[PDB]
DNA sequence: TGGCCCCACGCGGTGC
DNA sequence: GCACCGCGTGGGGCCA
DNA sequence: TGGCCCCACGCGGTGC
DNA sequence: GCACCGCGTGGGGCCA
């Protein structure tokens, strides 16, 4: 399909997500950009042309359908193992037996 | 590789119980499964998981299996309900989203 | 306590 | 410059 | 702050 | 009736 985006920059999304759907509504404003102008278009639309509105174009929404069921789960696992297990696992590697500010207490007191 | 590495259903429990929170729970599992590096000769200081900064690379081998206990204890959220009760509502809504809130007119 | 552990964070290095 | 990556560091809570 | 944003929720309409 | 569905609404968190 041609409205696809980046890799890289649905990774980005998925980051700097809220939530799920806070997620998918973000994408809603990247696919849909003619909606969210300030002329707010998107306002006679919504996901289904409920309530006499215009229904929001399927093929996109599909793609943001792929992206929370496909791609958003993998991603958030994926940024949890990088951004905490992985700094976890090298912090416990480098750690020292005492601190530095531990061991010159001691080597002031040890003297003095 | 691991027959000894190979931590059964109630080890990785007891681990989880211990640890504080998932990243620390991934240092436990290094611990438990680099027992030679945490001895105290402390020859975990001259590695880290990517060889970064002169060090050694921890053996991606078990590195992955730690991966693969996190993964089992913190698994991947099952979609299903959620892009019908979660996703599709926060789409209306953006949709419908008023510039100023009523109260603040 | 005071020692061990966890994690947050300013930092310099890297690399384009 | 700036996004990214491990370091050294110490506040701080738990525990024995 | 105050503007932007998110999401929870009572509500009437719809449709079986 | 009743389960379901989008609406309009306002409490409240983030930020500069």
């Amino acid at each position: 399909s041609p409205y696809l985006l980046s890799d890289k920059e649905v990774r980005e999304i998925v980051q700097q997500s809220l939530s799920v759907g806070n997620f998918a509504a973000r994408l809603l404003v990247r696919l849909f950009p003619e909606l969210f102008t300030t002329e707010n278009l998107r306002l006679q639309y919504n996901h289904s042309g409920a309530c006499n509105k215009k229904q929001l174009d399927p093929t996109r929404l599909r793609l943001i359908r792929h992206y929370v069921e496909a791609v958003y789960p993998v991603e958030k696992m994926e940024e949890v193992w990088h951004y905490e297990c992985i700094p976890s696992i090298d912090e416990r590697c480098r750690r020292p037996n005492r601190k530095k500010c531990d061991i010159l207490k001691k080597a002031k007191k040890v003297e003095k």
